[PDB]
């Protein structure tokens, strides 16, 4: 027990991501009160009521309240311009942010986030999508719209979720993270990965070598939709984009599709409903457009289902702030199920909590980045000088 | 508050190496008490008598008191049958275990693991390998035999010393952990790493293509050694096996050892004086005969080392099995030094030790596994069954 | 022999290599001239800051 | 030179001449200190000159 400059640091430092699985599916499949008799029945339709209630809390109050602000994050109005508060939020946004709060252990070294510009402009333009549209298009078509990572406006946290693809596929190919930069660029998406990590990886997973019958499918085919998301879908919007998209999401890639995730009524319904700005503006008009018409649809809230008065198990946004929202090891997804459940993998979360997950066992993309920076500057202990105390304490 | 079936659960579980480094030569270099003057210089040779001062402790009585045995390793008193202790341990020792004790933290999921039934004997011939014939080869020579992750008896956890050198070329390629076991097998070089795992990674990090001029300059070689390690070293001794070994490791395959392996003369010096059963025969021998000459050497311990009984400084390992073994995160290295000093530590290990630790050790190149098996069985709580109760608190 | 980096080069290499050596000799100071335990008339730099620096004349040498 | 010329403890004797060469010993027993921890502590510090710590990063003593 000898002595040489010590402390005590705290730190941060990690990436996030978020994907639109059927995850909601489950949250909203209308189990939180189909089958409650307090005769409230009375009003009409209950389809899309409790679905809706997913969103207007989990993105803007509740996640956006103190993840997103106080990560270091100096907010811009025109995102928050209005704080909401929606007493809808069932036994899942309280629940559900305890479940996704975007932020890992200090006494780890963890944080999240890469794209809340871009994310949120999507997740909104889902919300209105989806909420809007036709309410539950039955797993298949708005899960695939969701979990396609649709359409973006050149930013969009897709090439992860594409990223995910790939990598799952290539066994013994182990890719350089430098892979999840392959999301945008024209080149580099036909040299660093596809051809290089491809040509050298690729030429392995599946080697086909075909002749005079082009290499379809068999790796072979990922890569050109990867070098296809590469340049085609950059280049701007018009059919050009879906349709080369679409073309690349539709058909002859029915086997590119296989890998991640499609239905012929996510592209092809969803991708031929939506009008490629449909994630752009979209993403705009649904913020200076959808988010005041949020409003409505939040004040339909506030006015309509807030009637739901008469019940007795709701309660208001209360503006966190001090309620925060980070903390939930939400990192490495924890789940496996045969015959009896089984929570696994790294992110020493919680006792009470843990378990307590089954309603919703929060996944953010993550890429988790190994950082403690015990940073330490020495220009008052040359290592040499303890050495030498140190050293004149085993002489006697 | 949503808390369903929860617990409380502690794990282990994660990998662990070991290297003989340069590191020794830096704490057996004569510091610790060198230029003390109490006369003790009463005609007697202090050059090896401090180097070999470390050695009985640092691999029984410290580590493998605690570590090992209490690590739920049914150990064999033939490996720790003289549990003897030695005194000389100055202040590296009590000190280099808390630098080297292996066990990692419970609040994060690691610990300890890699052959010690063929390191410790590897280790014990080192020390007798070392401490016998050359006392201080100067870095050179004897730190090689060291680091060369000298010859093996067939396990030998050289394979990842070895690991270390082609992953670090390949900066393009990462690879699947199954490279780890690239060690010993016939067809680790013809198959998977070689020619899958370098015709797809290695044909991009190394694509040299020559004609007519043999392609092994260009790290198609660092493969040959690689296949050489495969087939030629395991089919035994044949004494050129180190002439094999020795040929992979000299003979122009100096271009090839120089990724991460020492200098040839420790291997003709060493390697070819030693005998190839230096490592196998020399670790059994050296266990039962150089380990109760270990004692006649612990004599010189508790007799040559005992002979310091005036200096007063002296007085070490007293316990064991009291004082354990593990938890101290000396493990990824992780250290730069510019100017100042900055020790990055990876996982949150310590801070009144971190500073300290930094003194001299910083221990292996453990091979993580990020495991916090949370399990959990559902007869009981079919996860409808509670998603069905916290239902029945957002219906009313 | 010095080789005239050995006043600019040197220096700098002497203050991060032989500043930091300085411990190496300044342990000569620190552990050789720490060996001088027993003698008992050494004892000299306990504060500065304190202690200050400036105030003697012993400037204009004549 | 005049300083180090050993006559602060050439003549003594103490029977440290334990094996032992007092040669540079002695010159070289001042340097670490006459001009980082003595003089460059408060002569340049306090002199209104803002020093940088690479000039003075191992503050040690002698």
């Amino acid at each position: 027990a000898s002595a040489s400059k010590a402390a005590a640091f705290a730190q941060g430092g990690s990436s996030d991501p978020v994907p639109m699985p059927g995850k909601y599916p489950v949250v909203f499949s209308t189990g939180a009160g189909e089958p409650t008799r307090d005769q409230e029945f009375a009003l009409p339709v209950h389809k899309a009521f409790p679905l809706f209630g997913s969103v207007s809390d989990k993105y803007r109050r509740n996640p956006r309240y103190a993840e997103f602000r106080a990560h270091s994050e100096f907010t811009d109005g025109v995102f928050g311009t209005h704080l909401a508060v929606s007493s809808l939020l069932r036994l899942a946004q309280q629940l559900v942010h305890a479940h996704v709060n975007m932020g890992l252990p200090l006494g780890d070294f963890a944080p999240l986030a890469s794209s809340d510009v871009r994310i949120p402009s999507a997740l909104a333009s889902v919300v209105n999508q989806f909420g809007e549209f036709s309410s539950p298009s039955i797993g298949t078509r708005f899960l695939l719209r969701d979990f396609e990572h649709a359409v973006s406006r050149v930013v969009f946290l897709a090439d992860q979720l594409w990223t995910n693809g790939n990598s799952h596929h290539i066994f013994a190919r182990s890719w350089l993270p430098m892979s999840n930069n392959d999301g945008n660029f024209k080149t580099i998406v036909a040299s660093r990965l596809l051809e290089f990590i491809s040509a050298g990886d690729l030429s392995i997973l599946p080697t086909v070598l075909e002749d005079a019958v082009l290499s379809g499918e068999v790796p072979e085919a990922w890569e050109q939709v990867k070098d296809l998301l590469g340049d085609a879908p950059g280049v701007g919007q018009v059919d050009r984009r879906d349709r080369f998209d679409f073309l690349f999401k539709s058909y002859a890639d029915v086997g590119q599709f296989t890998t991640a995730f499609t239905t012929q009524a996510a592209s092809d319904v969803l991708t031929e409903l939506g009008l490629p700005w449909n994630s752009p503006s979209a993403g705009h008009l649904n913020w200076q457009y959808s988010t005041k018409q949020r409003f409505t649809f939040l004040a339909d809230t506030w006015a309509k289902l807030s009637a739901a008065y008469s019940q007795f198990f709701e309660l208001s946004s209360g503006l966190a702030t001090r309620q925060s929202a980070t903390g939930s090891h939400a990192q490495m997804v924890d789940l496996t199920s045969v015959e009896g459940v089984t929570v696994l993998k790294a992110a020493l979360a919680l006792s009470a909590p843990e378990f307590s997950l089954a309603a919703c066992f929060p996944p953010s993309c993550i890429f988790v980045g190994g950082l403690t920076r015990r940073v330490v500057v020495t220009t008052s202990l040359s290592v040499s000088q303890r050495a030498t105390e140190f050293c004149q304490m085993d002489w006697r």
